[PDB]
């Protein structure tokens, strides 16, 4: 019910674990709640125009509304806010775009950003940080920061495996917990919530292979794995050790001087990609302090959202660091912040994480003339110092302009 | 066996949750592996000068060394990391001073941080960060961070309840979890490996209870509540909650607008301490961005660890952050850092981080015009641009100086 089929337009399609794209592609795209009204139409022209340029007039994308998040009650019943629908025509089309999505509260629905990553199982959430020249920061030397990071989706405490404190489940598991398991660590048993924390060897290999295989294909100096474990042995630490594994037996690594680091052939070009380590909270540290020796990131699914978070702070952007959750089988591309309620409707806010979001929906497609144009185009809007209301309260001599009218201006610089 | 008493000083005592401390009293110190044998003589220098000149002759402290850590293996059994010995004189003796700790790989032993932590209830872990005019930094605007954070030691994943993937153990709480509990959300349970992550009412609220009480002794602006809580409702989503009931009941809290955040009075001044929440990834980013809108911090003992490494980056100090344990019945202050043993026995470390905390471990006691002498000790050493290897490698016209040479220019200064 309810989603539209265009009537030109081909289904991407497998094949051989590559995709073959049509001329004239059918991509859904989730409108998202509160700013997702204002800048899901910026990517939409924006995206438009960058293939319009490209490819003289020879491909053109067919956008297909699909619902996720408020929306979605609206257009069912109230009582519905991931339909069973959106998750079969993401993997049927293979490639989509969402806006942001916050969750109600409290009652029962799970963070709907986890149950589509979870359900679809997206295992890798990609987040490249890079500045952009002309931005304003925080910090004093941001042009060192050019650093992509692979966040493990599907575990981790961030599964949601958790119980009420004093629900008839939590006193289930704690009485489990002394009784048979010898479990003395756990300081106020009565009153208290549980949370689980699962980490496996498919789970943490699958993502940490995809991060080496995306250091070959790019051309990158270093994989860190980051892991706070020191004090979580087995599941973080655990993680360190299946990532070394890993880079031994499928890649070849060798020790450099004599630990703990490995070093890695690139097939394509004979460079040497180094695998270290840091602990994740001196990494935090680490990222402010030394950040040109850092380059590819693979970490947990919490770790990997606080490291991301901060990163795209530093640089410059909580509000235009691109995101994409991908799997297998298929692939979302993301705006990577709140939906701001207080501020939508009204078009005033930064359409830059969505737009740059369709540039890395753009590569994956296999389009990088069209994805090289939308960067272009981002690095003059910016140069030319014209920007939305949370680039300029921050700086000199900027013309303030509207966010339908900063797409605008990414289309004039390419 | 092998600690000595000294023969002057009497034992602190305590009475009505109160402190009796002696002219002359007893205080032990944890010299640390690594460069705590470093640090740890710059340390007693400079605090004996410190009372030396502030009570102008009249009191006194007996150092008395007591083991932990690699220095304690050498002193008895190898076999040895924490000597049963050891906690009982810290609860003693009330009041301990610790320079580095490092744990043996693997081999059953859990980080000694946490051990003494965890056996001696010292459920506060208090890390004030804050600037000192002229320290290089990071980012651009420093002088805007002076925060507390108040970091649960108790509970929280850091408890350390975990089992091997393969373990039997672990195969057995996987098997319970699917038969029993219904948890379909585990992506791979074969070789997968577990961790718990308790979060009680009687932990939250007796750490939120001294941050606001600290908040009221030292006037301060505001106390925010961090917790990753969308994700995990019912841990740390718990914790912001139940620190919030506690506001209301303990301390009469009221709401500002309309929420969520509470108003609070203070008994001694009148001025309104804000209570906020801040969702820990956002924090991360809050912290770089608007640093001044923030003050006293409460979280949990995963969050407190990454977010005061990563606020001690900020202003310049991963080497000069103090830090101190609380419990009802005793207390110890530690470095902060790591052993370091590349740069160890050669005197180039800097020592600030211990002085600080002996610092910290002064005002407590109840001496703070020996502690104000040693902070303005610490403003002029840095002023007149008189520093370790790690301030000078970062700037102009800086003269270089060992570590027991700056504790040197700390009395100088005060």
């Amino acid at each position: 019910s309810k989603v539209v089929v265009p009537a030109q337009g081909k289904k991407i399609t497998l094949q051989n674990g590559k995709l073959n794209v049509p001329e004239n592609p059918i991509i859904p795209y989730i409108e998202g709640d509160g700013i997702g009204v204002d800048v899901t139409p910026a990517m939409l022209k924006v995206v438009d125009a960058a293939v319009e340029k490209a490819y003289k007039g020879e491909r053109k994308i067919s956008w297909m509304e699909i619902y996720t998040g408020e929306k979605s009650t609206q257009v069912y019943g109230q009582d519905v806010w991931l339909p069973a629908e959106t998750l079969d025509l993401i993997r049927e089309y293979r490639v989509a775009i969402k806006g942001p999505l916050t969750t109600p509260v409290g009652g029962g629905i799970r963070s709907l950003n986890v149950a589509l990553r979870q359900e679809l199982d997206l295992y890798i959430c990609l987040r490249p940080v890079r500045y952009y020249q002309g931005t304003p920061s925080p910090v004093k030397h941001p042009e060192l920061t050019d650093m992509v990071i692979f966040r493990e989706n599907s575990e981790d405490i961030y599964a949601g495996i958790e119980w009420k404190a004093d629900s008839a489940d939590a006193e289930k598991v704690i009485k489990f917990l002394r009784e048979e398991m010898g479990v003395k660590k756990i300081r106020f048993p009565e009153h208290c919530g549980i949370g689980i924390k699962p980490c496996s060897e498919e789970g943490t290999k699958r993502l940490v292979r995809a991060a080496i295989e995306y250091a070959i294909a790019n051309d990158r100096d270093s994989v860190t794995l980051v892991h706070m474990g020191n004090i979580m042995k087995f599941t973080e630490g655990a993680f360190k050790d299946w990532g070394y594994q890993l880079a031994r037996e499928e890649f070849g690594g060798e020790l450099i001087d004599g630990g703990p680091w490995l070093k890695v052939k690139n097939p394509n070009t004979g460079k040497e990609i180094v695998i270290k380590d840091v602990i994740a909270d001196a990494f935090l540290q680490q990222i402010l302090l030394r950040p040109a020796e850092y380059d590819v990131i693979a970490c947990m699914n919490l770790n990997g959202d606080y490291i991301s978070d901060a990163l795209a702070a530093q640089v410059g952007g909580i509000g235009i660091a691109p995101g994409a959750n991908i799997g297998d089988e298929c692939a979302l591309f993301e705006a990577t912040h709140g939906t701001a309620p207080k501020y939508a409707g009204q078009d005033k806010v930064n359409p830059g994480s969505i737009i740059l979001s369709a540039e890395m929906m753009l590569r994956h497609m296999g389009w990088t003339e069209a994805a090289d144009l939308i960067v272009k185009g981002m690095e003059g809007a910016i140069n030319a110092k014209t920007v939305t209301y949370d680039f300029e309260r921050l700086m000199d001599g900027a013309k303030l302009l509207k966010c339908s009218e900063f797409g605008d201006a990414i289309i004039e610089n390419m």
